């Protein structure tokens, strides 16, 4: 009913490997091909305990005989930062031995694969996905990673680039249900957000330093940039899923999660004798990234917010203080209207320190 | 307002640190009180309530109603507030030494008892003077070279004489409590009612030598070590912890700063004030070693099936650790009592403890 | 699986009889009993949107054979404030026959049951409650109100003064979701007030002339003092939910509320079979109604606000203005520390007009 | 600075007599007039505070000797509907005593002027315009309305007829700044549309029963079409600027439209030694009236949105919902591309409420007589 591999790192400094516990649910190579991994950023919870409760779903899937293609389940998809424990808190965000985000620094697929392709690619839009995922297959069979974290990058975009579906499950430190994706994925995955109830969808084709969702569908845009004289779609749809905050925990969210992420899989063909029904209402527009707000403490301090998590705010609004306990308080003001979809679980700055997201329509 | 700017040794990258003080009404006036916040520099409701308490004690000193010498500190740990990793402050332990910010401070017992050995009399109040000046300069002979010890060091030399001692803390996701030494139980139940304290935690000796008992265990002490005189507990310490450590509200630090303005009024800091009928206290005094601290045998997610200030009963499942890529294992309450503490952080490392039940029976463990 | 009653009132003045619309989707008479009823201001709608999509919830919980009480949902409890059009706008707010306010002048039921229960009470309290239950409807059936607006009233509370939790669903001119309840009920009903996100909780023994909501949950408090010599618990939790704006008519906001209604009766044991998870945590204390400041106009001209909907107000700040555009200006100020959580729709004022409201704590 | 007038109405079915108050900023029968009023329908706010702030504008305009002609401003043209208050809500659409639409039933200039024109026009067009103005105040002045209303209406239209540039600024129940105007008098309002950021610019040559703007601006059309062998230009030039909701009373708001009003002026030759500059981006082209598209509930009930005010939305959509909460639910479709300028303030329906507007460039079939 389901495979199980457990991948080694190499060891790290202390001389420990770690495992990275692989699940597979469908026939090997087959059909339509899903990816959905969790806690890549090891101390955000909200998408293991998912991931949890949804391999409880596929294996009734499985026992009924209802699974179409090949999907596959990562649980918690960075077992280097779930080691990494300081003074009794996990600091899953950062790599201890490179010092590098774990969700950063990803193989970018189009610098790898132009070259090759050149006599390749044919006016069959089909034959030339099939072309490409081999291409790119074979181009990361060629890398040589020698650090844990870099074999770990390595593997999981190794085992999500062919994929059809790639769902990138991760918390912020406090906010709502939001997302990320390719900008021309949108509204081609609106019914991922609407299914997930997320309360922002930010879009980019270029973000910061390579990270994983953008890994696995940018590709496609830039190959078809680079080759624009033949069919390249965008064979892979991934987005990253903010389920909720770091530490939102909670029986019912992740079974709630779990069916939602059952629906998207059932509606994109992976699972046959179950019904969907109407999609349910998406609660924002997309908006891009560049026109979020980041609210950025100026000082060190604490940090007194003057609106709830979810609220609208407007340019000019008093959103959040940040107040010396022995000295001045300096306000915060918002420059765009928008919807307050994230503040900060750890109410203290220091001087640039993201404080919250409001997202905006005009660009900044 | 006095303001003192205590500066502590460079650190390691030749960085020094100050110590902010602020000092109401006249120095060694009447009563003292001595009031800190932010020892563990990640635990913040403390830090905007002594701000708040600031404004209304800026008042009082307006009006001219200050009585006695009233000493607080908002930040009493700057080195802490400077340990960042990774964007989060780990406030707890100091990492030259290693040290918890609240253990390892000097016991004031042992430093005077053989100094007090012929200088107590029959009059209580002799002795309170005479142990009060022989504490400081006990104090004043010892030579401290690590930031750490330096500031241990220097907030036990400001607050060992006063009459009343609040040290304001967190819990990482908590109910308001307080914890006081056993026999200052009663006579600490106003300021219990006034913080509005969900659990009131007695010992007379706890773990490695924590600041309030720094400040109120060696009258007691002292009081069993020369049981001939009059020895009694001139310094009353307690903890509060006021909330989680990230409680960072301008209602509640507005409420819990009037609730200290209200203690102070009551224990004659503050003149030409009335304060009349004391709230109701929620809870009963219990002992420290009848509390339960719950424990998660293994690493995983933490599953609270309990909401923080419920009632638990021995035997019901209060929290499971759930490995999404293994097992569940259920943890039971072993006594009966409040939920008034969890944890802010849902994931376990063996051993970590997850939450706390204030329980009435002393428990082995 | 569901009963629906259509009550008719006698016909107003141009001829025309109204109907009352009561779902029931529970065991007649039995087990606890649940009463919802929204729009008793036919211009406030809100409630009536949330309690149609309550509904949809409540027959699949009926097709599931999971109610264990009998609840009662009325969607427009008002069919006379519904035809009250005047220049194609709806005042729903006063009676057109009476003048009077639709949620005031409910009947006393202590006043009403003092005289009858004087021998019948036991050291039992749950035989009290069953025994005052009984003489609350005997008492209401003697009563023969002639008004279509007296039958109205008579009519809502024959049918709640009876229920173990009762929710008047309300909304203001310009607001944030907020609750009204009785002193004693507080903080028994604090995961009423978690669960429907209220960012301000009004508290009263007495307030105004006869509201419905007192009408259900004072008689338990009034005959409690009138027999203090038996246990007389407050047998009927009843609570004011104002959901938002009175125009605050929006598809995700009315799913969010009966979702929040839907979570409230299986706390309270109405559903069977269905897990809940952690309450969410309030973002509001409980104050006294006693304590709450009406900005009031004191002349006429436009409404110009300073602060927004929801903003933490001080003492001797200025909140609003009266800027008269062919006149003067008058400043209005806030008089004590607290959450500005209504303003007004209509932003011109007549003279005393309340054009916001300020929940504070009356301090000393 | 300014002149200052109280017209009185006659006193109302109370007894009331009623007071309009009318500043004026130039010298008097002068130059370039300007006419600009608000608040006609008395509960359509923006207009009444954009004006407070433009008189501040002209207050220092006045002081610095800059008024070239004469400049009329009404903050509050409706003194009658701003009384008219019913359970605590203002009705300032509709007169309590005649039951008429305060924008409705104005003269029309061109049936009152037509037959004393008859041997007065000739070749100057100059000549024409002064001759229609001067006849256009003499027919007026042979009516003897009763009624408070109807008084109110023949003093607007006595004030503006004669002036080259009239902005009556209204307000929707939920809308974007949008504007209106005589079909013949687009493209050259563009500056005006430009400055005041309107969405939609909806042309009509007749609309509904003559409200006050094309009062105004239409007898031109009219005389120019009644005398085809004389010049006679659209002297009058007169557009409604819908400022925003009813209920949006903002200060920043209410002060870049007084900024836009003085910039529409200075452009106009009202305003002298000042420099306006590039004209600002136009968001919308000129669409005719009868290519909008009404919503309209069906039936009573919830008025539930499925978008958002300022979409653009196609043919097609389902872009409102009728919801009655004890009964049944009604779909209503967008039937043409355009964007959703306006919506409702009051979210409930009664049959045949309008519930909302699209802006369409193609004409409608049911879009006829208005
Ligand atoms: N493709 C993108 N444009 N974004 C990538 C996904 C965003 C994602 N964000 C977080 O993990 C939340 C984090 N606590 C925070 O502070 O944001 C990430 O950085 O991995
Ligand atoms: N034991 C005493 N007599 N004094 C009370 C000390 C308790 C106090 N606890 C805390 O700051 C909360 C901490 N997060 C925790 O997990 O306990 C402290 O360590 O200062
Ligand atoms: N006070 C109570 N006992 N609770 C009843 C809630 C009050 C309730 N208020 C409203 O519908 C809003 C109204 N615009 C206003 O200005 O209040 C009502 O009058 O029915
Ligand atoms: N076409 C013209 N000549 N004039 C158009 C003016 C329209 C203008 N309409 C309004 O105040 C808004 C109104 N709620 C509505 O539904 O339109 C008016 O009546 O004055
Ligand atoms: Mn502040
Ligand atoms: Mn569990
Ligand atoms: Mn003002
Ligand atoms: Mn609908
Ligand atoms: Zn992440
Ligand atoms: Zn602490
Ligand atoms: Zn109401
Ligand atoms: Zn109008």
């Amino acid at each position: 009913t389901s495979a199980c591999e457990n991948f080694l790192l190499p060891a790290d400094q202390d001389g420990i490997q770690r495992q990275v516990t692989i699940f597979r649910y469908g026939q090997e190579n087959s059909a339509p091909k899903a990816y959905l991994q969790a806690g890549l950023h090891a101390d955000e919870f909200p998408g293991m305990l998912a991931l949890k409760y949804l391999r409880d779903l596929l294996d009734e899937a499985a026992r009924r005989n209802r699974i179409k293609g090949e999907i596959v389940i990562i649980p918690q998809a960075n077992p280097i930062g779930l080691s990494q424990w300081k003074d009794g808190f996990l600091l899953g965000r950062f790599d201890h031995q490179t010092g590098t985000n774990f969700n950063r620094d990803y193989p970018d697929l189009c610098q790898l694969t132009v070259e090759k392709l050149d006599g390749q690619l044919t006016e069959n839009a089909e034959h030339n996905i099939d072309v490409i995922r081999k291409t790119m297959r074979s181009a990361l069979s060629e890398l040589k990673p020698e650090q844990a974290v870099d074999v770990l990058r390595h593997k999981l975009i190794s085992e999500s680039c062919d994929a059809d579906l790639v769902l990138d499950l991760h918390a912020d430190n406090q906010a709502q249900c939001h997302m990320y994706t390719l900008t021309p994925l949108w509204p081609a995955m609106h019914d991922v957000a609407a299914e997930i109830d997320a309360r922002a969808v930010l879009l980019a084709e270029e973000s910061g330093g390579h990270p994983f969702d953008e890994a696995c569908s940018a590709p496609w845009m830039n190959l078809s940039r680079a080759f624009p004289d033949y069919p390249i779609p965008l064979a892979c749809q991934s987005a990253t899923f903010a389920l909720g905050s770091n530490d939102e925990v909670d029986l019912r969210l992740a079974q709630d999660q779990a069916e939602a992420l059952f629906r998207i899989l059932i509606r994109r063909g992976f699972i046959e004798d179950v019904h969907v029904g109407e999609l349910p209402q998406l609660a924002c527009e997309g908006t891009l990234l560049e026109a979020m707000q980041q609210l950025k403490a100026p000082c060190q301090g604490l940090i007194v917010y003057h609106n709830r998590l979810g609220d609208f705010v407007r340019s000019g609004d008093k959103v959040v203080s940040i107040v010396d306990p022995i000295g001045e308080t300096v306000d915060i003001l918002a420059h765009t209207d928008g919807v307050l979809f994230a503040r900060h679980s750890q109410t203290y700055a220091y001087p640039n320190k993201v404080i919250g997201k409001i997202a905006g329509k005009e660009p900044l």
